[PDB]
């Protein structure tokens, strides 16, 4: 009865980059958890190499029980060293007949707990690395209309203690927030350091917080290789969107970027190591109807190189393409898609 | 192997009238959960308008490892505001061959986070609702014993500043506990007003808490829905029972009252959308043995009306009886059962 | 396909003795969670009274992504009252090329909540009991070489009220954080009481912490006979295993030690109550992939006992030895397998 289908693809780069197409698609007949549906939704990310600066575009667009939103920022994003990172962006939102727009600047800065080269040298490929990642953040939004009006009156009436505290329920809205802890990552009380008007007028406020994790998060755990903005030597991007409701949902992926393909050190490669948050979070919905798997995947080398470990092992090989499917190929899918992390190695050489 | 079987039935009032017949029953051949087993109990709650005060009752009885417990409660309950709802009652609770009563007076006030028309003219059926609700209690209880007099004192006793907070893991008790996050929901410290010895001698105690939800826990986001008092025109009640052990579950609940329906605007009217945090909350306990469906689900709506929309699509229909059974519908049963939360929605209108 | 296979044995001694032999095996073809795959581990452990003193030794070997690691503990343990234990202890500790050791002693007082004779009596078999259990504790460690001293020295950084509140996300790395409060417990900040080196150096830190429980926390609620010093008239020891990797996990259990069964009352024993912890926190592991079970248990009970009560009953019998498989049982197995508390109770008697 319960399929889920899906098919996966990943054409890679060589030589010294680390660029890689991807695409996947999956369909599978069961309903969405989304307690209003149906709900679909498309998104689009581009970056571009400004000059060490990246602009990077988002544009998302959903219709939820028939309400269509969008959102659109553009951010120009750089390191300032390998712990500091800025943006200054730019961006609006719309739900239905409103609409408002924002601008911002801020500073990310990450820190891991307390790094060691007695671990550095001798774990070959770490995966939980405790840090704390603290954001500092200006963002400025013109009140030109009476709701915007009004919702910051009510911001300045609440903003004592218990506003930074409190104001958490309401930013994780619904389901979201029982995932913060379900991914060992916990949010700070935020502190406003001022907020504003500012001449229409511009409601202008600025505020902090931080974010931790145990390892588990990616954000603060692979800090670094999540912006790889030294191999952003063209335009990268990615596009997906799914469709839902209360019979099935189905989902496309696409894109080109760098990254997906890492130095593993030795004159091998790895696909770069499954980022675990997307897993423990889509965990928590993969677990609602019992499903088999009819899925595949198949990875096409560059020019060359051969597959020197996979486990699970490929099922078929030829010239650069490799292919799995079936056995503890589709028992790892089914694994991961109920929120395991279990390990889906594959190392390429030439 | 495993199955599990289970009946809905819904039988509507027409009109004006939000009332509903609800029938309910299940029988599933797996080991409940509770670490005491046999387990049965039984409940039923009545509320009948008293003068815009309710009155309403609870009765509740169980036998846990062949331990008798029993709860008994009247309360009088009113709105003073959309906002503030009071209450003054009285019960008792036994265990084995312990028991005691108890008084109270209180207050509960909800509070919305940061309502905005905005949202309220864009979204047709809102879900989320973030918001956080203050409770304000006064409870006495005659000292009639010793365990009684024995407990009071050990209070005192704890009576500094860990002492409402620490409180938490003893108040939600074995599970309880861990479903607070799941339910995105939280517990503030409790505080301690004061705490006396009245004239044999009763001990009152006059202390809060506030309790807090990002929009899945109903008790806030529904806080006027869920007191239906203006359709109160006659008594209202519901009976539940559960028997349970290490080799199955049966249940069977039926009852008769206002708010199964509710206008949804234009001419429609649905049936009140799925309250969240009993899906939640059996999602901790309806993962743990593969199972198959065996379920129908009858509505019988009132004469002369007609579903406008089912999604999952009803199976059959004649005249005013509507009946669901297989296909996505039996897969939304299990999603559900499972802790999923994705909508069934039914509009119909005449 | 899935198919988990297992076997356990149980061997009792009778008479006063709450001993038994506990045998476990298990291999299932489904990846093991581990985001670092494959993952072998070994541990043992053994106690012997010294003089009431227990000498527990705890030895485990693991390799993890080819990485080997080590630890070894010595400990020599005592109760002072029956809220009060006492350790003293040594060790250390290899990671690859690196290692390290260490020496401590230190205190732990449990503490239940609100002890209630009303309770006590009224419950046969009583299961959550809320506490909190404080540590004290001093440890020693050699700065033998620079990772040490680089360590120490960032430590002593760090070392101001955030220090022992985000120690948190660092100690209880990747899943183990989430984990926390799954299982109803909680973990209080840390205090730091002194830090320093003494004369090569040693580095010695004094700190505290306390964690609590709601109930599931056996630790916590069954302080006592997890420590059963009163029957360790002679060794006891434990030793297990498993091998992990993307296509299977097999594991093996064995040993020797009393606390195997209790009292129960009224001439009546049981195995005793199953400990919870262990079957919440497995339960975030075991709902990767379906699977179906071919389990069995045996009971041997000491010579002249019979199974007085068994739910789910077993399955065969023959003198003193008891067969549990299929049916009830292997829902029941299921069940637990995928995180499960219900009560599967046996209690015997001559
Ligand atoms: C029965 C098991 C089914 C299954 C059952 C479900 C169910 C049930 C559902 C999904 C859902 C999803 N599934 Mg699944 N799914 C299966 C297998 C798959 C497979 C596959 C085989 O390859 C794929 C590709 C998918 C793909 C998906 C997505 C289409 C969707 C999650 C959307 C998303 O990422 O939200 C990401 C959302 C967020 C990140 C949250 C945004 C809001 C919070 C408030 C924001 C905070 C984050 C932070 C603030 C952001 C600010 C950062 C900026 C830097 C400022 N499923 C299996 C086989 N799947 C869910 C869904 O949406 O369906 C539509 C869902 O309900
Ligand atoms: C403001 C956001 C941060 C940022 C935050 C993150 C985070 C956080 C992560 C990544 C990860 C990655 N990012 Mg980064 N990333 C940024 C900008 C960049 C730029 C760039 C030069 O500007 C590039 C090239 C990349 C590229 C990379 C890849 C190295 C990697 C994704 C690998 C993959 O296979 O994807 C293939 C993609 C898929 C199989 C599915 C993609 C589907 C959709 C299209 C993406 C939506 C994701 C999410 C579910 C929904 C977002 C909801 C928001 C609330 C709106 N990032 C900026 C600086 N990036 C991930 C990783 O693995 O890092 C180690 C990850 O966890
Ligand atoms: C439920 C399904 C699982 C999943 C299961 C699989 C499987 C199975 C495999 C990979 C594989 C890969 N995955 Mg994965 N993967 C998930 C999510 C991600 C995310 C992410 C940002 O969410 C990242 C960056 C990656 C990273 C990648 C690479 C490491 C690797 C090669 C890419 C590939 O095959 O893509 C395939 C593309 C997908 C799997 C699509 C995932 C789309 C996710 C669900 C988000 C959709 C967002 C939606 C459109 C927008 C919502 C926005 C609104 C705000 C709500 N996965 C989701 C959670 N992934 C392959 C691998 O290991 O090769 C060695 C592989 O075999
Ligand atoms: C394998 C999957 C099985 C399944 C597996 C399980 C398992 C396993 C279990 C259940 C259990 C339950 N299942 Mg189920 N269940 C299935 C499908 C069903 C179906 C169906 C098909 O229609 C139904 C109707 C049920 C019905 C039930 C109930 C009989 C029971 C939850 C009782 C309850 O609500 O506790 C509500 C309890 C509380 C609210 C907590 C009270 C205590 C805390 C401390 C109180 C705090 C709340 C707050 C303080 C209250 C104060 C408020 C006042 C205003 C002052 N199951 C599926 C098909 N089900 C559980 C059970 O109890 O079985 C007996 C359980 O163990
Ligand atoms: C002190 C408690 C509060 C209160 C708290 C809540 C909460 C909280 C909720 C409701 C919900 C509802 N309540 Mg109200 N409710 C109160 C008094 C009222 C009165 C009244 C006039 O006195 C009435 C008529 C109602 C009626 C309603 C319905 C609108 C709705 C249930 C719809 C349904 O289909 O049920 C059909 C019933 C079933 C299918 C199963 C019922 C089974 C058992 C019999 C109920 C036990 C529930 C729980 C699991 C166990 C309780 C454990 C306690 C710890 C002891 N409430 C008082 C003021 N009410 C729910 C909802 O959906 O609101 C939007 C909900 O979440
Ligand atoms: C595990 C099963 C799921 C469940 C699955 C279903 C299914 C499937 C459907 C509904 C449907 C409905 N559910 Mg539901 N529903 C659950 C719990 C609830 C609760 C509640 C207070 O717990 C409420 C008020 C409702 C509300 C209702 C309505 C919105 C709708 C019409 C009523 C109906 O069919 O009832 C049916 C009656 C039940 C499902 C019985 C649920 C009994 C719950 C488990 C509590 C029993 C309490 C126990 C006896 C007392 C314990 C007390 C002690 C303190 C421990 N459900 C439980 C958690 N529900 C129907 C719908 O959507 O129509 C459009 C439908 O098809
Ligand atoms: C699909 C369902 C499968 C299944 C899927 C999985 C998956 C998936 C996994 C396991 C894993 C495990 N499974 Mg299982 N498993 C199944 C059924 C079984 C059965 C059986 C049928 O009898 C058995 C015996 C096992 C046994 C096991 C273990 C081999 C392993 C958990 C190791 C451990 O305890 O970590 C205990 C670990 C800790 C306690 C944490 C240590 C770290 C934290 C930081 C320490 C804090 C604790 C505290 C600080 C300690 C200090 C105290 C001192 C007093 C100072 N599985 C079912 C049938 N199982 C997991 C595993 O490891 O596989 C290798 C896993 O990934
Ligand atoms: C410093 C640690 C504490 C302690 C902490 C605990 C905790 C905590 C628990 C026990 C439990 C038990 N302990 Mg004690 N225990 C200590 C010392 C003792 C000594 C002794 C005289 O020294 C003895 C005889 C026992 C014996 C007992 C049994 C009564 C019971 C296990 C029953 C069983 O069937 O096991 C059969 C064993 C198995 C079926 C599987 C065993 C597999 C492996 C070999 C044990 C590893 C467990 C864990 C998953 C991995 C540890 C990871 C650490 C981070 C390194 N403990 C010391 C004082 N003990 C458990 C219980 O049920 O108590 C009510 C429990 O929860
Ligand atoms: C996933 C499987 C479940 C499990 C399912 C079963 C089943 C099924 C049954 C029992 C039964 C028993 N279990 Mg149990 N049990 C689990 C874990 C434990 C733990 C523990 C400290 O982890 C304890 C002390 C016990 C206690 C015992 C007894 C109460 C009872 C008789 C012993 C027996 O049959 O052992 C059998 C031995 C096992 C089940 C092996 C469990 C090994 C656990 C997973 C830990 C392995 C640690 C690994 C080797 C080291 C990791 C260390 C590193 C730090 C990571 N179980 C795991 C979590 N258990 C039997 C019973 O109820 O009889 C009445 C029975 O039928």
């Amino acid at each position: 009865t319960t399929t889920a289908h899906s098919d996966y693809e990943i054409i890679l780069e060589g030589g010294s980059s680390s660029w890689g197409q991807v695409k996947g698609r999956a369909k599978v007949n069961v309903p969405a958890a989304i307690p209003l549906l149906p709900t679909d939704c498309n998104i689009r990310i581009d970056a571009k190499p400004l000059d060490g600066v990246v602009r990077f575009t988002t544009k998302i667009e959903s219709v939820v029980d028939s309400v269509k939103n969008t959102l659109n920022v553009e951010v120009d994003i750089a390191n300032e060293t390998k712990d500091r990172r800025i943006a200054v962006g730019e961006g609006s939102l719309s739900v239905g007949d409103f609409s408002h727009s924002f601008s911002f600047e801020g500073s990310v800065v990450n820190m891991y707990y307390y790094r060691s080269d007695a671990v550095r040298r001798n774990i070959p490929n770490p995966i939980y690395m405790q840090g704390r990642q603290f954001h500092d953040i200006l963002m400025k939004v013109p009140l030109d209309n009476n709701d915007l009006v009004d919702t910051w009156e009510g911001f300045q009436q609440s903003i004592g203690a218990n506003f930074g505290d409190w104001i958490r329920e309401f930013w994780f809205i619904g389901p979201a927030f029982a995932a913060i802890n379900e991914g060992g990552q916990r949010i700070s009380p935020i502190v406003v350091n001022s907020s504003n008007v500012e001449g229409g007028p511009v409601g202008v406020t600025r505020w902090k917080f931080s974010h931790a994790g145990s390892g588990v998060v990616d954000s603060i755990s692979r800090w670094t290789e999540l912006f790889p903005v030294e191999q952003l030597n063209k335009p990268a991007s990615i596009e997906g969107g799914f469709r839902s409701d209360s019979q099935g949902i189905e989902v496309k992926v696409d894109g080109n970027l760098p990254g997906v393909s890492r130095d593993a050190g030795g004159g091998l490669r790895r696909i770069l190591n499954h980022p675990l948050i997307p897993l423990v979070h889509h965990g928590m919905v993969g677990k609602f109807n019992d499903f088999t798997v009819d899925t595949q995947l198949k990875i096409v080398l560059p020019k060359g190189y051969k597959i020197r470990y996979a486990a699970p092992q490929f099922r078929s090989q030829n010239l650069e393409e490799y292919r799995w499917s079936g056995g503890a190929y589709a028992r790892w899918v089914e694994h991961v898609c109920k929120g395991g992390t279990g390990q889906f190695e594959v190392l390429y050489a030439q």
